[PDB]
């Protein structure tokens, strides 16, 4: 197999990115390409698909020589990439053998040895669909919407007009609504076909949220008994996707 | 029943200031009338009485039609509050129904439904007492003082003579005593009719300063055997008063 | 017994230099002379031997009448000096009797009696040993190091050649190796007389660099298949000496 060598300037930052992914699966295949690192992946449940795409662009150092890919522990990697620095340059090196060389280069240099697992690669596509509903929020509301209606819920409903977002949750002894309007500060973009209402699970939510920045641009396309597609731009061209079935 | 509105610039800082009360107290009645909000209660075991008083100028917005009781659990008034951020507005509104409606507006508005409860009314006066000692102290020496004494006993005795404030703790395998003067920072004032002694529980002690900041002014008033009376003020004009029993 | 008082500014300061020593000592005698205060022993398993020499230099008050030993329960003392605050000035205190009177003097003044205990004496010297390699690093890359390898492994080989300084742990699903040469902001000097290397065991060193601060200078000797001698300095004048038997 051929050799390759990717760095990423500011390692703790590639750590954070990694991490969000984590968050909802276990293993998963790595595409390495001369235009870039994709991963896409389904949770255990296969209730959320992760599509991770990572352009040549965002790299300080590319060097790929064929297309190539990879499986990864996604716990081990994470456990490694935590050690880096925010002011680490990450190396990602694979030479001729079955093992990531994942180097941190600072006030030392440091190099892990990650071994190379096999992924079973499901037919994954990210297809497209009829969303009805655009929504572009800071990810601070988005994140503290989903904490707050997991005070009294384990379903937030998601409901898009023309000129209002409402996430909204009902339990038994609470009831929670987070409205945004173009007025509020929160709320950065809102483009509605039509009226739009469809509802998703917490626990997912919580965990694609959770290593989203407040400051983060989060974009949310979904449609009535739609999945939701949330996604966010890490270094201007790379691209986090999530798409969760709906709660129905 | 009739309607109100009560606007309060800050939820975090209101959040906090409910948390304090809440560190010992379950449920409580809030009396809402048009000069403010007040609010009275014992902790479980009755050694404390908590007295709140919120004067309608520390609101940006107070609108009460006529006076009434609503009754709040407490953990879930807190759980909700916690909610709030420190640039949030907070709206707690009454319409017809027996809830309490809470709304942060900020980035975003979000509301939560509080359902009110029917909270035993005692009836708790804060009677005059013949207090011979006042100290005023910073918190952060109040609240080390009963850290301190922790580490050796479960009692803190207060001593007050006329230049000087003395808190004593004494156990097997070690001792601590915490000694203020007028030259001291942390004493702001002292007042002694009287040389005065009294001892209070570290357990309840805790509990009252745990939410006290470090830059607070505590006001202690006691008396020999008499109970500890311990205020500080919200906003310049709104008053948390704790009065605890001796340990005799 | 003759009385002394010693005084420190800064009593957290204090309080963090005892924790570094308190991480592997249960209890320790502490030598009070006219030119300071020295402690000398060794973990429960005699792995690692501590010795911690204070000059009166460092101290804002020093009045030691004659020369005597004290045994301290260390975790005892910690627990006490960890109530000192950044800006209170400690103040150790012997009378007549068999106790330790710990003073911070700051917006109060807090007085704690720590019962003195008997210790017994081993005989320990710091024996001159043949080292051949001195490595002086940032802390920060000795404890990044330390925690990296123990991802992997429960032993550091420490490899020292003229050139380069090389820090290494190996495991079955792992391997680590952290490099320093003198181009390396990490690595502030490195004299090897002929090329070295030694093992530890890391639970060992991660209690010995515990404390140790980020950007403290560490020295390091050590010898094929001989102790590690690792210390820093408090105060330019005090030094925290730890002697590590080898891994073999």
């Amino acid at each position: 197999h051929m050799p390759f060598e990717i760095v990423f300037d500011g390692a703790k930052e590639f750590a954070d990115l990694i991490a969000t992914a984590s968050n909802l699966i276990d293993e998963a295949a790595f595409k390495i390409t001369e235009e870039g690192v994709s991963m896409r992946a389904m949770d255990p449940s296969r209730v959320v698909l992760i599509d991770l795409n990572l352009p040549e662009s965002i790299f300080s150092k590319y060097e790929v020589e064929e297309p190539e890919t990879i499986g990864i522990n996604m716990d081990h990697f994470k456990k490694i990439l935590k050690r880096g620095k925010s002011k680490d340059t990450l190396i990602l090196r694979k030479g001729d053998e079955n093992f990531l060389e994942i180097t941190f280069e600072g006030t030392a240099k440091r190099t892990f040895r990650l071994p190379l697992i096999d992924v079973e690669e499901l037919e994954l596509e990210l297809p497209e669909l009829p969303f009805t509903a655009k929504v572009v929020l800071l990810g601070e509301v988005l994140k503290e919407a989903i904490k707050d209606a997991s005070l009294v819920s384990d379903s937030l409903k998601f409901i898009a007009k023309e000129d209002e977002f409402t996430m909204k949750a009902e339990g038994e002894t609470n009831e929670v609504e987070i409205k945004l309007t173009l007025e509020d500060e929160g709320l950065l973009d809102l483009e509605v076909e039509e009226e739009t209402r469809s509802a998703y699970g917490i626990s997912y939510l919580a965990d694609m949220v959770k290593g989203i920045g407040k400051a983060d641009e989060v974009t949310l396309r979904f449609g009535t008994e739609m999945p939701l597609q949330m996604d966010y731009f890490i270094r201007d061209e790379g691209k986090l996707t999530f798409l969760l079935a709906p709660r129905v």
